């Protein structure tokens, strides 16, 4: 399971942003700089999907996976106490640095992300929310940590799942295979300097794109074109394993 | 000398704060993020002291010294175009984080500052305005396995061009011999160490100009820092006799 944190051990500081049904803050854990993921007032099935994320992340240990200190229950709020990463989300940094991010830097990120996902695949564990926003920069060569997936994908509404297109695996709209799709969509996002395909488009348009099984663009980066195309296949069984992806990233 | 920047190359944005006879803004250099230090409408001796700072900064290169892109003349305003440092002034950060700044973090800052000042000392160059406000944070060093990373800002309008009233406002950072040499920077460094140790709460800073001046006139000494690893260092730096102050070579060696 996960460690229980008393509210006396933590101090809530600046607001960093928002997640699905959460508010993200900087904080202190009694001293360590932490990140506090404050769950909105929620029903037991939502809080349970949040505890399951805490449980999963507490039972894993990988260099490219962010640490989870535990969970604090503060009135109607569930707080996941997590590792603070220096430079924050990758997507934000790619947009600020657009047109000035070298291809070699992007390959380092891809390799490190595939390493974290290969580790989870071998343990038959699913992340379910691979995207640039969940990729944290510990070092700007770069060093990443994949964040916890927040509230589990299984507990969200159709509307929330449509909002996650193109990162959301198509089989999830109506298995470790979903993370191959998430990984492929993240590679496109990285290649396009944080500008993911379909992100501006309406929910109806995003859903229609998946319903007709239209395919996402080929990345402008040629070394990742075959990889993304193989990952972004509608047939989950047709997606390469992370062992294969990781092996193909060394060459 | 320094690079001349045309006004067509720059964009002025948010106000960051004020310096001695300046207004500090975020801006853009054609599009690079920069800091623009806008000199007030001034006398030629003040513009000259500002050009000398730009000249000095343009001829130096060190990892813990902030970069100066050049100067723009627009038109009764002189604009120094400088490097933008992510987290800004150290003194502001120390006050926000008061009581939560570890000693090991403070020692890193001290070594990086002494490294920048040792480089200037070897080149016989004087900064003249070492204080927490001129120490900029490029990296915070809050995460485990990470260290702070500082950039010492340009000294702005030169100390020699300011009024006695402006020099009294600079106590306790201002070297006492400057009230009526590279030695002044050893005093500035010592006063900055006290400020860092006291989480951005420098001694005498609340006190009146009369009190501050009297403190120097009577040659009263500044307090010993609450941090024991820097007590001997600060006491040696904060000596009224400029020749009695240790060299940055000695200070830097003693900090390792
Ligand atoms: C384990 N630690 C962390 O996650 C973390 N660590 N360090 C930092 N540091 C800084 O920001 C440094 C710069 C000060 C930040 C971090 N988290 C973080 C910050 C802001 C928003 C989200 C967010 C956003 C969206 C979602 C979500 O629902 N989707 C579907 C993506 N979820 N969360 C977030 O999580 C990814
Ligand atoms: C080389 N680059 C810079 O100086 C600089 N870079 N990045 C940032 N970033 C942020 O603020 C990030 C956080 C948004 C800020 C910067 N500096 C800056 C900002 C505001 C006021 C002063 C100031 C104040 C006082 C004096 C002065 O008179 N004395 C006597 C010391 N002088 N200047 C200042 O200069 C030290």
């Amino acid at each position: 399971s996960f460690h229980r944190v008393d509210q006396k051990e933590i101090t809530q500081l600046s607001h960093l942003g928002q997640g699905t049904r959460t508010n993200v803050y900087e904080g202190r854990l009694r001293e360590l700089r932490v990140v506090l993921k404050v769950l909105d007032p929620s029903h037991h099935d939502i809080a349970l999907a949040f505890y399951e994320t805490a449980s999963l992340m507490s039972q894993v240990s990988h260099t490219h996976l962010a640490f989870v200190h535990g969970v604090c229950v503060r009135g109607p709020e569930n707080i996941m106490v997590t590792e603070y990463v220096e430079h924050g989300p990758l997507d934000v940094w790619l947009r600020r640095e657009r047109g000035h991010v070298p291809m070699a830097w992007k390959m380092v990120v891809a390799q490190q992300l595939a390493s974290a996902l290969s580790y989870l695949e071998n343990k038959n564990l699913v992340h379910g929310n691979v995207c640039g926003r969940n990729i944290l920069l510990a070092r700007l060569s770069p060093f990443i940590k994949l964040s916890d997936p927040g509230v589990g994908l299984g507990a969200l509404s159709r509307e929330e799942r449509v909002e996650r297109i193109p990162w959301l695996a198509p089989e999830c709209l109506p298995s470790t295979a979903m993370d191959k799709w998430g990984f492929g969509a993240t590679l496109l996002e990285i290649c396009f300097d944080g500008e993911a395909p379909l992100q501006s488009r309406s929910p109806s348009e995003k859903e229609h794109f998946y319903q007709r099984q239209h395919r996402l663009p080929e990345p402008s980066c040629p070394q990742l074109a075959t990889l993304t195309s193989q990952c972004l296949t509608y047939e989950p069984t047709q997606r390469p394993s992370f062992r294969t992806i990781l092996r193909d990233l060394t060459r």
